[PDB]
């Protein structure tokens, strides 16, 4: 019902994006830009009182327009109006010399990129903190919810950035990577402390001496990506999907997409809730929520 045909094609012409705020469990900001400030691509536009070093950085360049909140002046998303091009350049790297990078140097940059924010504890679900380590990096390389975008689509147009991603985060473990996929073949990162873990919602291993970080494949192209070429990748391949949509489909977009205008001329006439990630498991994208989170892979549009 609403299912999309699994094929790529572009989406909508973007002209704002947003960082939610609410979606970094237990994030406090500490804004680094106020309304008017024009913005670089990777420029931090806050940091989190609460977990000291992380940065939360623009996908794109522009101008701040709107820092809306809510109850309690909680943060709730910070919007970016779209111009120029201008971008924070990073160290980029040759796809051999990855896997034996030093760990503190991948972390840096990974903070200063903004990246960092993209691995999440697993209990508790929330950024590592900087200083901290993982024996067992779990990437998310599949879905079970047909309205979701198959992983190997994606992934097969960014075989190199993926798999160099994969040597990053070997590098970056103490101990393994594991890429949490179906029997659908991938590409293969050729570090021998990086897994596959073959199936036939996730669950994680808990343990008193270590914790596990997850990141899903399309944030591992993007960490891949970083260190190739040394700019943010904030490319997005999401779906579309819904009863309402005339044509369901894979769209590619930008992280923090406005997703009204991202389902302008797409969707059947008759007032209807977008919702940001999957139908069941998504946030409602209404008024200043309405841009993809940052961990969300999929727009969902039904009937109100």
């Amino acid at each position: 019902a609403g299912t999309p045909s699994q094929v790529i094609s572009d989406g909508k012409a973007i002209k704002k994006v947003a960082l939610l705020g609410e979606e970094y469990v237990g994030m406090r900001p500490t804004m680094h830009v106020r309304v008017g400030d024009e913005v670089k691509k990777a420029q931090i536009l806050f940091e989190d009182k609460k977990n000291p070093g992380v940065k939360f950085t623009s996908p794109v360049s522009g101008k701040v327009v709107e820092i809306n909140r809510g109850a309690k002046r909680v943060l709730q998303s910070v919007v970016i109006e779209v111009a120029g091009d201008d971008q924070v350049t990073f160290d980029k790297f040759e796809a051999n010399q990855l896997a034996s990078l030093n760990r503190d140097a991948i972390k840096t940059q990974l903070v200063e990129s903004g990246l960092w924010t993209a691995f999440r504890t697993r209990p508790f679900s929330k950024v590592p903190a900087i200083d901290s380590t993982s024996e067992a990096i779990f990437v998310t390389a599949m879905d079970t919810n047909p309205l979701a975008a198959e992983p190997t689509v994606v992934i097969n147009e960014q075989s190199e950035a993926f798999v160099a991603g994969l040597d990053v985060l070997s590098a970056l473990t103490t101990g393994k990577v594991y890429v949490c996929k179906k029997g659908t073949s991938l590409p293969r990162s050729q570090q021998p402390n990086v897994e596959e873990h073959v199936f036939d919602h996730f669950l994680y291993p808990v343990s008193a001496d270590h914790v596990a970080w997850s990141i899903n494949y399309q944030d591992v192209i993007a960490v891949g990506q970083l260190f190739l070429t040394g700019e943010l990748y904030t490319q997005r391949v999401v779906s579309l999907a819904g009863p309402v949509v005339n044509k369901p489909r894979l769209v590619r977009t930008v992280m923090g997409a406005s997703l009204e205008q991202l389902v302008d001329s797409e969707i059947m006439p008759g007032e209807v809730r977008i919702i940001s990630g999957s139908v069941l498991s998504g946030t409602k994208a209404t008024g200043p929520h309405a841009y993809l989170g940052r961990y969300h892979l999929q727009v969902s549009v039904l009937r109100e």
